[PDB]
């Protein structure tokens, strides 16, 4: 194992800088978080008065409290206290070093980190969200593209270093070219007649779908007896695509040999793997063969290597863990049912987990497993698993990546208004009103009716503002030229953006203003900020940039549109209509009625003596093709796929109660469509967009896109900056007092004492904890008192040896100001120990962050994470372009939603705090759903349309009379923005593994 043990030492290598910041980075944000949030958690709402919390709605958790003015409140009756009860299971704090670091690390994941964000903002408060926002980009975003790049730079060094008869036979060799044509015809008229095929489809529907399989498979058949007669046996059997062919046919006339329809229920379905036929004359449908051919035929080592470590995985957490979990299934198991719905007594579950964490979702089976097993053994498992299995998963998706993409005085005046628009001075007046307008729209907010004068300035600047875009578009015709203006594309953007806002206003004055379609016009001026984009030149580039790859783009999207259509037909096929269910709505919590009381439809009017049994349906499920693509969509962006894969295992026949696992083999459907229209759907689209990028900056000629000329001239400056060889040494004075000085100094151990004693600080500054003994708390202010005490020494004295040469060093400065820094947050936290009137503990803590300059001063001591920090700045300013296009974008869908759903029932996804009532929370619900985390949550509370769900009769709310949204608009809009954010992140991962390629 010679060999391997190199192997593994040499990967490390080139693992270990990243491996390095990763550890260290999460180590200063581990403190930082400590100190700015520790033993926060544990609050939670307490009745006034053996003790009492409130549950949160949908939920058995204990409500978290908060008490400050902008974190969570309280309800009437309670009183908020900090309980010494941490929350989900009491393992998810700030308390210690240690349960910080994990909470960073699982922040840096992003698995369920939408959970710990929720939770730490509703204790700590809403002005916090920099700190999460400061660890997903910095964190998680950066780390990860790192990672990446550390691994796709591994695998390149690898590859471096590696009669009658004979009549009808000449008659039948026709091969015209329309009988190809009317096949292809004949397949997607086929397709098209399967895709409606809907749960409550008249008789005459279902005759009609029945006649029309029975004659394409008639019309197929036959083609396959003239084709097969027209040569030998010895022929049309050597190729595996009319095999292919053959194996479908005979499929197709086998299942209808049988009476019992679909036996399965895939072989009613099985006839659309004929769709693959388009591939001939779709090269993208052929390269998406080629890269699963590979998978299979290229990679298959690889393939094989994943399957086996997931199998042994998998087994191994059974044979350890399923004893445990029988024995104390009444722990983890939910209130009603008596086993865990995610456990591991049986393989097909442990390997369910397996795949789960696989999926990138650990941390909820890891705390039901340490509830019900012991710790030791499950936090070994779970973190090698995660990351050994997540590891392995991006070498093949990176494998396969590479692999296989890369192998009269009208004149008069039109000139003077030419030169008036010309000048920069009416060109900044334009920057500053379409600047001002778009952030004049955070105000139209659901708590706006209180407040009168704010709707009255509003209307009428909205109504000055669109009379001065009305000058500004009028004096660009008469100055520019009708063709020039109508052949540019910004010029559209605004032509059509100040005429939905005149004809809005045209209708607001006129009557017709509250008509659906005005009603759905005025949602539309959301649209306004987006006229920034044209009068920003880096955004201009960005959004040229994205351009320039919407062919490809929709081209994959093509072919990513159809193999998902394959699984939406196959799940309505396998399961339309049989996810209704029977609950128990009481106060604002259900639980479907156990089978004895009720086992079907009439059960549930049979026993309807209490008038709390409601008939409903899981609000997204495989009824029809578009509801079949929603739920596709919810398993692939890995958010809501734990709520359908219960109501499918939980279904039996259509009017029958669901039953407790019934299906309990029906995850597997589940499981291939992640892999299949997950990994390769996703690696052929992130191939197609690395090849665009690479022949849109090639054909060009101009590299680092998403950047100016300003910004590359200072990008210019910025590398030569930092690669500066020659430095001007400082004479040594002639004085002994400062040469003896200067000798201690040059000496190789001040730099080794300082190292030392800045790792000690950040030792002292980890071992603080949470409710700590008072002589702890005294030694770690003497020894905090020490050390600052001793690095301005140090610093003053080097300073005074150095006399005016002490600047001249680049991070002399940086010290000098950390060490300064100190010494004003501990003369700030002596004077507030006095009365100094009144105070709060946040103020101290978020004070006391002066101390973490001391930890950042061990970067300039690094070897490599300094150059990795030095890439970071260097492409600051194209990530910078890129963020504000993000942030755009964000803005954009921001107002969409603080217009649409201000009245919404706050289900399990949406709370008090994570509304679209006011501009505050909208921004965060934007950038949570941004890493598309909780979507699924937030996009429930909408779907729902009627009883028990909602009140549509309830006082108010009269977006759609009562307070529930429409699944219409909601699909639409959640859909868009998670399609847009991962668009525009890919954008900024390859700014950034482009600029560290370098
Ligand atoms: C959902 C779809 C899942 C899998 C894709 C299967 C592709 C089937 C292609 C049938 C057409 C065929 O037959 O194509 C033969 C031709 C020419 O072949 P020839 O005449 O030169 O010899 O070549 C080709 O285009 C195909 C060559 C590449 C094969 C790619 C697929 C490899 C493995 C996939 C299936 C694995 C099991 C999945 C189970 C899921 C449940
Ligand atoms: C992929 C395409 C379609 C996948 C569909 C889902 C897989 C299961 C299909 C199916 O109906 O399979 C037959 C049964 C279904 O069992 P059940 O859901 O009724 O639960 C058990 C309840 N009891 C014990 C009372 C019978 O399962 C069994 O025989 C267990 C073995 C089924 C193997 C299915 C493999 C599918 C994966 C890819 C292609 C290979
Ligand atoms: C953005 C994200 C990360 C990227 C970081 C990139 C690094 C940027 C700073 C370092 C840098 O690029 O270098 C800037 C210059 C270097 O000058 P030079 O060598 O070219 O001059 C040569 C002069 N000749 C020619 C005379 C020899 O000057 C310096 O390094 C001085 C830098 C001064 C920085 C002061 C910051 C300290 C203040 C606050 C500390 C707060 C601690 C608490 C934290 C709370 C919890 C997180
Ligand atoms: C092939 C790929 C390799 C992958 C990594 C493999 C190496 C890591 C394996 C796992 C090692 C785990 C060691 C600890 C084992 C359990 C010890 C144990 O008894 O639990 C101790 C705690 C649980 O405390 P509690 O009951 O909640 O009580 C609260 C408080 N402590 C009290 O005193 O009342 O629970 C803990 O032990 C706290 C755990 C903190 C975890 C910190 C984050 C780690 C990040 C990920 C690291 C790996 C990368
Ligand atoms: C990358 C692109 C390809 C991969 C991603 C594709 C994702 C597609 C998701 C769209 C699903 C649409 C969907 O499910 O429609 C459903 C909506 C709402 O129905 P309803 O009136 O409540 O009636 C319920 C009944 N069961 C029914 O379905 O009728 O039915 C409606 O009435 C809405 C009509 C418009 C739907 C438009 C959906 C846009 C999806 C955009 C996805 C890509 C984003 C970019
Ligand atoms: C959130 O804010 C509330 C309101 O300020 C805090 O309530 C207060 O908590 C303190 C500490 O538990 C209570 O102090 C004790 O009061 C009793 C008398 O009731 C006294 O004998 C003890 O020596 C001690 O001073 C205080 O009474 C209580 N106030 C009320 C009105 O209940 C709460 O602790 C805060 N929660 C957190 C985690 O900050
Ligand atoms: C919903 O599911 C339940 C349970 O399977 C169905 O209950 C069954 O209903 C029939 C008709 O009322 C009952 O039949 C009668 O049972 C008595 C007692 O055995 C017998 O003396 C009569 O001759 C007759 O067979 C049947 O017993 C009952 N099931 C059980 C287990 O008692 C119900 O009909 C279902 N509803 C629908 C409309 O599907
Ligand atoms: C068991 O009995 C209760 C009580 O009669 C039934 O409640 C009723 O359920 C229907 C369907 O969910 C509700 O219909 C809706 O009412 C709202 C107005 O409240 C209306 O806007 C909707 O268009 C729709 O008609 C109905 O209101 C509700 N009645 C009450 C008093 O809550 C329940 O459906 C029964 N369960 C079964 C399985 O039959
Ligand atoms: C992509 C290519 C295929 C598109 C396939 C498009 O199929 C559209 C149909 O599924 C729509 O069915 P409906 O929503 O009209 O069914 C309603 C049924 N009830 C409510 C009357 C019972
Ligand atoms: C043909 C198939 C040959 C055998 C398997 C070929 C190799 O399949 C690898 C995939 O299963 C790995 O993906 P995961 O299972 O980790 O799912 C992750 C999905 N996202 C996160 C990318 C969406
Ligand atoms: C990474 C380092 C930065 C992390 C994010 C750091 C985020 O700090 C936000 C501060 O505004 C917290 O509030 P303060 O303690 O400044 O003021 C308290 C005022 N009230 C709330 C009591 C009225
Ligand atoms: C361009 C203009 C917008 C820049 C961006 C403004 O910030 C947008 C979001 O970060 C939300 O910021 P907030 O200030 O609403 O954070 C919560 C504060 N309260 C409401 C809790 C006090
Ligand atoms: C279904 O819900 C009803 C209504 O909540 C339950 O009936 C009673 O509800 C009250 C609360 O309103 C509880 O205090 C009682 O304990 C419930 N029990 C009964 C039978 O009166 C009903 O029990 C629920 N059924 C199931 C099987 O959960
Ligand atoms: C880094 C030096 C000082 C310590 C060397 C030991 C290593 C293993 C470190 C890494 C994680 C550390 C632990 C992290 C958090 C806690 C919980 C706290 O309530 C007491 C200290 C304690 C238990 C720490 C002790 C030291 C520790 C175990
Ligand atoms: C029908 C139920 C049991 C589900 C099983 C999966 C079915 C639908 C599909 C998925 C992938 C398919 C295979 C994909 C590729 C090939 C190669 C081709 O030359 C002959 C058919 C064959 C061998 C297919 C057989 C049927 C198959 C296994
Ligand atoms: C609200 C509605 C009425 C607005 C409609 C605006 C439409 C007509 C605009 C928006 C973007 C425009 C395109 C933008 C750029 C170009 C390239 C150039 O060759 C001129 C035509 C063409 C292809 C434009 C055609 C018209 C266009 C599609």
């Amino acid at each position: 194992l010679k060999v391997i043990v190199g192997a593994l030492i040499h990967s490390v290598k080139k693992l270990a800088d990243v491996t390095i910041l990763t550890i260290f980075c999460l180590s200063v944000f581990a403190l930082v978080g400590l100190q700015l949030f520790k033993g926060n958690l544990k609050n939670k709402c307490v009745k006034n008065d053996p003790d009492i919390y409130i549950n949160k709605r949908g939920t058995s958790d204990p409500l978290l409290c908060g008490n400050g003015s902008d974190s969570g409140h309280c309800p009437d009756g309670y009183i908020c206290l900090k309980t010494s009860d941490n929350p989900d299971f009491n393992y998810t704090s700030f308390d210690s070093f240690a349960w910080a670091f994990l909470s960073l690390f699982r922040l840096m994941t992003q698995d369920s980190w939408e959970r710990l964000y929720q939770q730490t903002l509703r204790t700590s408060g809403k002005i916090y969200m920099i700190f999460f926002v400061l660890v997903i980009f910095l964190g998680s975003f950066y780390l990860v593209n790192l990672i990446l790049a550390v691994v796709t730079m591994a695998y390149e060094e690898q590859n471096q270093a590696t009669w009658v008869k004979l009549k009808t036979i000449l008659f039948g060799l026709v091969t015209d070219p329309f009988a190809e044509l009317t096949i292809t015809l004949c397949i997607v008229v086929n397709t098209i007649f399967m895709a409606m095929e809907h749960h409550g489809m008249s008789p005459t529907f279902e005759a009609m779908l029945q006649i029309g399989n029975i004659v394409f498979t008639i019309f197929f058949t036959a083609e396959m007896v003239f084709k097969i007669i027209a040569f030998d046996p010895y022929y049309y059997f050597q190729k595996k695509w009319n095999i292919f062919d053959c194996i479908i046919v005979t499929v197709s006339l086998l299942e209808l040999g049988v009476a019992k329809k679909g036996s399965l229920s895939v072989l009613r379905s099985f006839r659309l793997l004929r769709v693959f036929k388009l591939a001939k004359s779709w090269p993208t449908l052929n390269t998406l063969i080629k890269i699963i051919g590979n998978s299979v035929g290229a990679l298959g080592n690889l393939t094989i290597i994943l399957a086996i470590i997931v199998f042994v995985f998998a087994l191994v957490g059974k044979q350890l863990l399923g004893e445990n979990y029988r024995n104390n299934r009444k722990n983890i198991s939910a209130p009603h049912e008596d086993w865990p719905r995610w456990h591991m007594h049986d393989f097909f579950h442990s390997f369910l987990i397996v795949f789960r964490i696989l999926c990138g979702e650990w941390i909820e089976n890891m705390w039901a497993c340490m509830e019900v097993g012991q710790k030791s053994i499950c936090l070994i498992l779970f973190l090698t698993v995660m990351v050994l299995g997540n590891l392995v998963v991006l070498n093949l998706f990176i494998a396969l990546l590479l692999n296989s993409f890369s192998a009269d005085v009208g004149w008069q005046v039109r000139k003077t208004c030419y030169r008036i628009v010309e000048h920069s001075w009416f060109e900044s007046f334009i920057i500053f009103m379409i600047l001002l307008s778009s952030g004049s729209l955070a105000f139209e907010d659901y708590y706006l009716d209180q407040k009168p004068t704010v709707k009255a300035l509003l209307e009428y600047t909205d109504r000055v503002f669109t009379f001065i875009f009305v000058f500004e578009m009028l004096l660009k015709w008469v100055a520019y030229g009708f063709k020039k203006y109508f052949t540019n594309a910004w010029c559209w953007l605004d032509f059509l953006i100040v005429n939905i806002s005149l004809i809005s206003l045209t209708a607001k004055i006129l009557e017709y203003s509250e008509v659906a379609p005005i009603k759905a016009l005025r949602t539309l001026r959301a649209l306004r900020p987006l006229r920034a984009l044209s009068r920003f030149e880096g955004m201009r580039v960005v959004v040229d940039a994205l351009v320039g790859a919407i062919p490809s783009i929709m081209n994959v999207l093509l072919v990513c549109l159809i193999f998902w259509l394959i699984f939406s037909i196959m799940g309505v096929n396998l399961f339309a209509g049989k996810f209704w269910r029977c609950i128990n709505y009481t106060d604002g919590e259900f639980s479907l009625v156990p089978l004895s009381i009720v086992n079907n439809k009439s059960d549930c009017k049979i026993q309807n003596s209490t008038g709390s049994f409601f008939w409903v349906n899981v609000k997204v499920n495989f009824d029809n093709v578009a509801m079949g693509y929603l739920a596709l969509l919810q398993v692939a962006t890995f958010k809501g796929w734990m709520d359908i894969m219960y109501a499918a295992v939980d279904s039996r026949e259509v009017n029958m109660q669901p039953k407790w696992e019934d299906n309990v083999y029906m995850y597997l459907y589940f499981v291939i469509f992640i892999i299949f229209g997950g990994f390769f759907t996703l690696n052929l689209f992130v191939g197609v967009i690395i090849d665009n990028f690479n022949q849109q900056k090639k054909k060009l000629g101009g590299q680092d896109i998403f950047m100016t000329e300003e910004q590359k001239k200072y990008y210019n400056a910025m590398k030569k900056l930092g690669s500066k060889k020659p430095q001007k040494p400082i004479p040594r004075p002639l004085n002994k007092f400062q040469g003896f000085v200067f000798d201690i100094v040059t000496r190789q151990a001040f730099d080794i004492t300082i190292m030392v004693l800045i790792c000690l600080n950040m030792i002292t500054m980890m071992v603080e904890t949470d409710d700590q003994s008072e002589e702890k708390t005294k030694i770690l202010g003497k020894i905090n008192q020490f050390f600052v005490a001793v690095f301005t020494g140090e610093c003053v004295m080097k300073m005074f040896a150095l006399r005016q040469y002490y600047f001249t060093n680049g991070w002399n400065v940086f010290d000098f100001i950390v060490v300064v820094l100190s010494i004003a947050s501990l003369i700030f936290s002596a004077i507030l120990k006095s009365l100094q009137s009144y105070f709060s503990p946040t103020l101290f803590r978020v004070i006391r962050l002066a101390r973490i300059g001391r930890i950042l001063r061990l970067i300039r001591a690094a070897k490599g994470i300094r150059t990795l920090l030095f890439a970071l700045m260097m492409s600051l300013p194209a990530l910078f372009n890129i963020g504000l296009l993000l942030f755009l974008v964000m803005f954009i869908y921001s107002i969409f939603g603080m217009s649409s759903f201000p009245h919404v029932r706050w289900e399990a996804g949406i709370d008090d705090m994570f509304n679209f009532q006011t501009f505050a929370n909208s921004m965060l619900c934007l950038f949570q759903i941004t890493t598309s985390a909780g979507w699924d949550g937030l996009l429930s509370p909408i779907l729902n349309t009627g009883p028990p769900y909602c009140d549509p009769n309830l006082p108010n709310s009269n977006g759609t009379r009562g307070d529930c949204g429409s699944p219409a608009v909601g699909i639409i809009f959640f859909t868009t923005y998670i399609i847009i954010s991962f668009l525009i992140v890919v954008n900024m991962y390859i700014a950034v593994i482009l600029e560290n390629f370098n």
